[PDB]
């Protein structure tokens, strides 16, 4: 039984603590906040969890991991400090506001003998594995993926912009079932501020492309789909997938075998509890390079759409 | 309102479809066919009857009809359409209706100066559930669009100018002209679009254009409004539009597909002829206008070039 600290006390943090919970792999023992009153609201509704509001003092604790929800410009220090005291870390997504960030984790994570994982959900689905056995005897022509969804320092606002926020999905989503891409275009309508309400990019590869399309001023309802020589594979989301059909050019339609998790987070949750019980390091650096990847667009995506 | 006499060029079976269309609206009477080889204009109208056939293109434009749709290949349209005019024959072209955009201007001059009507033949710009959708979002705050026509065929043209031109007709439509657009594609060797991806610019929203001819999408469109989204089922012949805010809830649109996809361009421009308003004319000739300088703009950007 993993023992788990927190930091962070917004809602996320008490999904997280959920699904924890009921993978039966972790035991909730410790929550960090600033103001030592935030931490106590926060963990009320649970039993006997011991408050923190020193971060040397914190991290003196017996636990194993911690989850780490905070926003994205303390993620660094917060991680650097946790993987320096012999913690493991799960960083909610965004895990940092860019790449060199990342490396330096890594070499930190290495250096202490601990691991180091990006909260990406939707990465961790089984449906992904599914899909990405079912196109490895396609030829893939291009694909077609947003998540937008409509919701009422800088780099804190960033991190709350349609691409960092839910941007990261659809790039997740490219990234495991294409790898790496060559290259990354992303325009955006933006506030005053330069921070993107929605935008519209493109992930380029060899001998194709896929469309990227983020927002939070709006809500899509768009499938995503991925085509190839023979037909369309058309996915409900990219996000807590739920179903994969494919078409053919007569349009026969072929279903496949896509079962939900019963939240969010469940996928994610059991593969980091698995990784630090039994240790298929290949598979971690995998992790580590694909979210490598993803931040890498990221930052080349910004930029193009002059996020500043 | 008397008959209008038609001609045609082009012998393929779109060209059929039009003649189809032309006689059921019941304001149209096919009379004469052009072809380069006189036997392919036998073989084309062995299904109609009293029609005369042509192998001389100058004698088919100076002959005694009203009126001329043209379905040639592109390159053609230009020097056709401009010797039809001159002829003081009314002229349809079939989508893409130039090649580049200084062609049509130079059309509408040549149309104005023989006091004729020049038309491109951009089936869904017609459809009256365009009219029913402009309506209903000139209450709203438009925030963006994804607009897509993507069909796999087997096999100047490509994915941008013989698919990508619905979608951007029916943004033009309902937004007007974009300030700029941009456009990148998968491309063959040379440089001909198999699909594509672009943006048209607009000063408070951007629109999502996708096109294809190797791929097949299903993707409905979306109009995002700041209180909710408007999804219709394609852009082109459309069938359903429906309104969904952001609690649930949601407002019909009434739409009612004709029974097919040139019935609503084909009445237009017997209307238009028969009893001329002449302002919606110029909208129609602004509007096609607007189309060729995003498509030739989103060429430029993809590096597409014909020939
Ligand atoms: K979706």
């Amino acid at each position: 039984m993993l023992k788990l600290g927190v930091i962070g006390t917004g809602a996320i943090s008490h999904h997280f603590i959920e699904a924890a919970h009921t993978s039966g792999e972790y035991q909730l023992v410790a929550i960090y906040s600033r103001k030592l009153e935030t931490a106590a609201t926060f963990a009320s509704r649970y039993q006997n969890i011991q408050l923190f509001d020193q971060l040397e003092v914190f991290f003196k604790s017996s636990f194993d991991l911690v989850y780490i929800a905070s926003p994205n410009s303390l993620h660094f220090a917060q991680a650097k400090a946790a993987l320096s005291a012999g913690k493991h870390v799960i960083l909610e997504k965004p895990a940092v506001s860019q790449p060199q960030e990342w490396f330096d984790l890594i070499q930190t994570a290495e250096k202490n003998n601990c691991f180091i994982f990006e909260a990406a959900r939707n990465y961790h689905e089984k449906a992904f594995t599914t899909i990405k056995n079912f196109l490895a005897d396609k030829q893939v022509l291009g694909a077609d993926f947003n998540y937008a969804k409509y919701s009422s320092v800088f780099s804190d606002r960033f991190a709350g912009g349609a691409l960092m926020d839910l941007g990261i999905y659809p790039l997740y989503a490219a990234v495991r079932l294409f790898g790496k891409a060559n290259d990354a275009t992303y325009h955006a309508q933006q506030l005053d501020n330069s921070i993107d309400l929605n935008g519209d990019g493109i992930l380029f590869y060899p001998d194709y492309q896929v469309h990227i399309k983020a927002g939070k001023n709006i809500t899509s309802n768009l499938p995503c789909e991925i085509y190839t020589t023979d037909g369309t594979l058309t996915l409900n989301t990219i996000e807590h997938i739920r179903s994969a059909i494919f078409t053919d050019h007569q349009g026969n339609q072929v279903q496949l075998p896509i079962q939900q998790a019963p939240h969010t987070m469940t996928e994610e949750v059991a593969a980091f509890a698995h990784m630090i019980q039994q240790p298929d390091l290949n598979l971690y650096q995998t992790w580590l390079y694909d979210a490598g990847s993803v931040h890498e667009l990221l930052y080349t995506m910004r930029q193009t759409a002059g996020i500043r």
